[PDB]
């Protein structure tokens, strides 16, 4: 299987697989059963911001999700990324729909990674920033139903031409360049991601969510990973 | 054939193909015959710094090659890069030796690209920075004789264990993620590149040079592009 570390914006409560009974943000370490979650007051049809930090100093993964003029939702987990991920990774955005559906629109995405040797005391770094997505976006690997260029946006899941989102949809976008995330247990990268998103549903119950993830460089959408598996995990274990 | 735009650090006068009769820095638009050149007092065995800038407003490509406690060679040329390069490119470093030979050691390399949209006026950007190269550098495409990780350095051309360069050598390194250099109507990226290099020789005629180049994504070392062609060009037209 793939090795996945993720921050999930989970719209749909799957209580039979350990989700809390409400929309939530979570940190996922090699499992869709979040190691840590916080209640998320998702606003159907509003543009929100996601802010994620891995701080190598504390070995702490952090995520804040917020809407303008509302209080944020936050989650944090201590994890040795050197002991979980391979040395080289791709970073991406994933989304899914199931029986229930939502638009999974990404309007912007930025990422920074810094890896600094103890010996040199000098840093290697990668930064990209998309404020607009292009019809033929060659620095992104699109998987499943993911498309770009509609209103300059990244549509992670299938939307019809009238604007209606579709069920049983999955789609991912990975940055083309692989990212160097550790050299030893003592030298680990810090990174920062931001994205803005628009989750719109006609349904009383939107589903299933958006995730920022780090995987092995050759990661692909697992078979049957629509709905509650967020296009990340082969099963709900 | 490939489309090349390149800034050359040319250490060997090839006077039968347009070179001045001294070492020089040149701006190459689609030809090893520079559009503009400047005399360059190359210092054998000494670490130097190259700074390339392209400004999409002035439409000017500048370069500054410099050495500690010595003068700076600079060269300029106004060009409209939407006239020359494809929408998407790879950026890279190239070097070659021929009959005469030099080390083409790269100690650091950084690049920034910035593309301001027109309909919505938001910017997309790529930045990377290597202060050390490792042995399997998965964000670099190595071509020809180029290797990484010897002294934490990028060796563009073949070198022996004792540290002696070898002739009839050619090598390149391209950043793995392609770069968006222009949008359709006079919306072109500005960019900046910086590298530090050590060109060294037991000769007093070192050859043949190092170049920063921008190419079509699929570009490879042209056949018979050792020595004077800088691993950039197939013919001397
Ligand atoms: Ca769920
Ligand atoms: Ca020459
Ligand atoms: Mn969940
Ligand atoms: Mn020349």
């Amino acid at each position: 299987a793939d090795t996945i570390v993720a921050v999930e914006l989970d719209t749909y409560p799957n209580t039979d697989i350990g989700d809390p009974s409400y929309p939530h943000i979570g940190i996922d370490i090699k499992s869709v059963r979040s190691k840590k979650t916080a209640k998320w007051n998702m606003q159907n049809g509003k543009v929100g911001t996601a802010h994620i930090i891995y701080n190598s100093v504390d070995k702490r993964l952090s995520a804040v999700v917020s809407y303008p003029n509302a209080d944020s939702a936050t989650v944090s987990y201590d994890v040795d990324l050197d002991n979980v991920l391979p040395e080289w990774v791709r970073v991406g955005l994933s989304a899914s729909t199931g029986l229930y559906k939502e638009t999974n629109t990404i309007l912007s995405w930025s990422f920074t990674s810094k890896l600094k040797s103890n010996s040199t005391h000098e840093t290697n770094a990668l930064h990209f920033m998309f404020n607009q997505f292009s019809k033929d976006q060659k620095d992104l690997i699109l998987q499943g139903d993911a498309t770009t260029g509609t209103d300059g946006n990244l549509e992670l899941t299938r939307v019809s031409s009238n604007g209606s989102p579709q069920g049983s949809s999955v789609g991912r976008a990975l940055f083309y360049a692989p990212v160097h995330i550790w050299e030893s247990s003592a030298v680990v990268a810090s990174f920062e991601a931001t994205f803005t998103f628009l989750i719109k549903s006609p349904d009383s119950h939107p589903a299933d969510g958006i995730a920022f993830f780090i995987s092995n460089i050759d990661s692909s959408i697992p078979s049957g990973s629509t709905g509650r598996l967020l296009g990340l995990f082969p099963d709900a274990n």
